[PDB]
């Protein structure tokens, strides 16, 4: 037997990146894994992970191992790699205009970071920063009681079974997650929805036909072809029938033929993701498609809304109803994030519409179209449009899906309403990023200066801590805030931006973004996300902070 | 209780590599380890050619590179009064100068680079359980018993609690300094562990780029203990001193109040001079620091413990495989614990290399604020006596190079001799220059195999690329080819994979410079076997059908067959 | 060889390898100033950026200091401008690597008198006062005065 606070099954990207931030803050974990090792998936990693790998400073590290935004922008659309391309789209914000919306939106950047290496990244910090870590151990089952839980583990080297106490689990096993099945989650949604895809993984320098137009994929109707490392390494998707590939590329490049695996097409998700003392995270209440790189990015989320949450709880600065939020707030973005995922894969079939072809079509009715397209009369002209209509289409799953990603509105006993009217969506909340500082929503990016060096407002402000913002005018809530602190027991930094200080405005972003004036305020929660906005520092508004954080505690 | 063939204690660098290597080979191994983590402490950082090889044999050198800091940054040694006080003088370190620079491209593919051991340790780590060793971390080896099937130890699960036992074919005791697999084996040593009256490691942090990027170095190095060391951890930003907010020792260091600073954790050093005479008792194998204790001068320590563990996987592969006689396994003690006891001496010396500074400019050891101000002034004295004092100072620092990067002949002049190299009926040649300083490639069996450029499809590819892959691999020309038929017939033969390359004209690699006839010193029909771990076992002349002969006696005898 | 090199007394030395495929620097008068790098202000300058600019230049280091005065009186006795830079560690230019004290072939005191082609027209092996003198006279003579 053995005593810890937190019990985390798996060791994907949620249950590693739970560690590392329990870790972080002081909290004893023990973090397990049936494997052996970490997974030999998913490698489009978007600003929000990337914000949080900047929080944990690890950034630099995965921008080290990771293929930059200027290599994954040209998605080309082929017959074959060597063949005639149907024509391409902007992907992964490669559009200037994407790009700029990218760039406002964050300090951080897309870039193409295969899980593989990811997960050991993470896994090793976590025990770096305290966690401690065994793989080869299978969770068997687990009861509660009123004062926490006991699981029970198979250790497969040993061949021991014992015992593990521990105030709260986090069930982060993957898709099939046992701890979810015995905490009794209920789910919406099917498993094997139809087809599945076949996963050849290879090597071949394709550099001849790929560094012209660099691109993270190369997709060809007939299937796809997705860059592991630039030029080099290689997955197909769909024993030496495996030169299905040269039909892919279109004989003269040598290439060898790595491990092959199967993906299946997934549509579920969990309607409640907590069940007492029990916590669910990852693909373990959110399996989908791979369309649009949202899964892993997702499960980073839920770790990063959890842990200091968590912390907070079992720290006695925090009532237990602090933990509820994690399902007000998590379970909305993993139904969402499911039928995103689903739904992205409608906008192929469009492809074989507009060159009149019914899908698994026959080489010769594939040659008909072809030579249509190619053709000088005014049904040529119509086809041409419509492909192309069709192929932008597809953007959504590719890159353009920017909403989605960043427009996360939380609405929990954790942010406290200003008593604004919820704004809506100038524009589509999918497709694109809105701002917002009212509470529930993140904390907009804008350049400042420290040493007249820029930094980010999200550099402000992580840390496993609250953070206050405001202008010289607001002076007020420094004193205001140091109170509160004193008065419940929480760190609470507190940063005055301006002209004289130590972080100023030098471009005026920050007057322009927040929805406030220069003495009005705004309370960040260690994830980033504002908590509660005052317009002013007049005395009706330095009131209702020690009000907005004692019912954001539950206390 | 479990069953598995090799059991590793330790996951410091040579333990993980062994790990990765035997799971590259198909063979089964636990790594353990006492700690929750890889080593968090400031620890070593140089990588040297040949450990950059073997990331390039295993495909992890793209990986390490990215995280590490590059050769151009590595250049300029700085001695000072402090960072922001005057220089003394600069050295080039790492092999900046232009001719260093030269000799180290020539060498190998590969190029130095800094890479705190903080990172490679997880690297290899986690590579080793992806290709299929198992990995156990809080888990510390009790002790074990031998007999004539293999070895049982018994282990302490600080998880669980629980203790139990590991049945295997081998042991290799990759923990540290203070291995207790080495008590246990019974190895004999040689030499101390502290040797005078150490260091401290402040950890800090601080952005010192205005003192810094227009003088890129690893290392600044200050005469202020007489001597005190900056070294670079991220390029301008994290770093050690050497030497609670009484490390404002720091302060001093830099030499300014102004630039704010956030500490880090502390920890000592001793001066070791101590290695194991014999690093082998029947069964159990000894890596890393376990069997070389030693000072951090010269890079040397992390780069020969991942030398000592690909020497010996492949051969722990093969006996486990049936394919060779577990004689072959007596090399590892003959070609590796000579390099553990040059390594030790070599680090040792290069520490007298630093007061003879203080001799040049006429001060004692440990000298005070009054006489080092004398010391500086004299240096700047416009008459005979300060030139003298300043080529003093000159030859002084120079000397101190052995120390930093100019011993490259250390680093790659390996030369074995043991049963598994067959000696080609060539005399010895020696060394023309200077063996410590500088590498001189050779053919002969017992040596490394030289790089140099070849083509395959108009790209440059070295000839170490040619030759790892856990195999034993033949080398030839145009007018060799009968050295293919050969080789079938001993693989055939004997049980093992044997790549043969024919390069030339024709072929797919071909020698576009000329550099592989010009360095082999052998004609164009000769042979050279190389080793798994790229050492050449065997060299022929020429293709005649006495030297064609003779293949299959050097493999059965390299094999203890 | 000329009228406008100094010879030093020196003998010329040959070529130790081959001297069409390989650069021998010297630093006897005649041929072309070395390269080496010294600093100003902890950042590299060539030996050569210390020495163009249309005009004479006399390098040197701190035991050299004579060689300043010296030149002073040689520039205003016949009308010329003549840079000198004494090149050592208190001073701006200081050779934090020793290239300039290796290449040399000549002490520390010595001076070598560089054209503004960037040749060496004089050298001193020390800055005693019979080396001092000679100055003066290699001046003249290059200049046919």
């Amino acid at each position: 037997s053995a005593e810890t606070d937190v019990l985390i099954v798996g060791a994907g990207p949620a249950g590693a990146m739970s560690a590392t931030l329990l870790a972080s803050l002081g909290i004893r974990s023990l973090m397990i894994n049936r494997w052996r090792s970490t997974s030999p998936r998913s490698h489009i990693i978007n600003q929000r992970t990337m914000e949080i790998l900047r929080d944990i400073g690890l950034e630099e590290s995965a921008k080290s191992l990771a293929v930059p935004k200027e290599y994954m922008g040209e998605h080309v659309y082929a017959t074959s790699l060597a063949g005639e391309e149907f024509g391409r789209i902007p992907a992964w914000a490669s559009h200037p205009q994407a790009h700029a919306e990218h760039e406002l939106a964050s300090p951080s950047r897309y870039c193409d970071l295969p899980q593989l290496y990811f997960e050991p990244m993470v896994v090793s910090e976590a025990a770096l920063r305290g966690a401690d870590v065994r793989f080869l151990t299978e969770y068997l089952g687990h009861v509660e009681d009123q004062d926490g839980v006991t699981a029970r583990l198979l250790d497969h080297v040993s061949g021991a079974e014992y015992e593990v106490r521990a105030k709260y689990i986090i069930g982060a096993d993957g898709a099939h997650s046992l701890v979810a099945q015995n905490a009794g989650l209920p789910f919406e949604g099917q498993m094997g929805i139809g087809s599945g895809s076949i996963n050849i993984e290879f090597s071949a320098d394709l550099s001849s036909l790929c560094e012209h137009r660099k691109g993270d994929m190369y997709w060809m109707f007939r299937a796809a072809l997705r860059m592991i490392r630039p030029w080099n390494k290689w997955i197909c998707v769909w024993e030496e029938a495996k030169k299905i590939i040269h039909e892919i590329i279109g004989d003269e490049i040598p290439v060898e033929v790595g491990p092959i695996s199967t993906w299946t097409i997934n549509q579920q998700y969990a309607v409640r993701n907590t069940s007492g003392r029990v916590f669910c995270m990852g693909d373990a209440v959110h399996r989908h498609t791979p369309m649009g790189g949202l899964g892993l990015n997702t499960s980073v989320q839920d770790a990063y809304n959890l842990a200091w949450k968590l912390a907070l709880v079992l720290k006695g600065q925090a009532a237990p109803t602090l933990l509820d939020s994690y399902d007000a707030e998590r379970s909305p973005v993993a139904k969402q994030i499911v039928e995103r995922a689903f739904k992205s894969l409608s906008t192929f079939p469009p492809v074989f519409e507009a060159l009149s072809l019914p899908p698994a079509p026959t080489e010769s009715e594939m040659a008909e179209a072809l030579v249509r397209l190619k053709d000088a009369s005014e049904e040529g002209a119509k086809r041409r449009a419509a492909l192309r209509k069709a192929m932008d289409a597809t953007i959504i799953g590719l890159g353009g899906g920017h909403g989605v990603e960043l427009n996360q509105r939380y609405v929990s006993r954790a942010v406290f309403p200003d008593g604004t009217p919820d704004p809506g969506f100038v524009r589509d909340q999918e497709f694109f990023y809105q701002a917002s500082t009212r509470p529930g929503a993140h904390l907009p990016h804008v350049w400042l200066t420290e040493n007249q060096r820029r930094i980010s407002t999200l550099d402000l402000c992580g840390k496993g801590r609250f953070t206050l913002l405001t202008g010289l005018s607001g002076a007020a809530w420094k004193h205001e805030a140091e109170q509160v602190s004193q008065s419940l027991g929480i760190e609470l930094k507190v940063c005055v931006i301006g002209p004289g200080q130590e972080f100023v405005d030098t471009y005026g972003e920050y007057a322009k973004i927040s929805e406030i004036g220069e003495s009005g305020a705004l309370l960040v929660r260690p994830d980033m996300f504002i908590a509660f906005r005052a317009k002013d520092a007049s005395r009706e508004g330095l009131e209702q902070l020690n009000v907005a954080v004692k019912s954001i505690l539950g206390r």
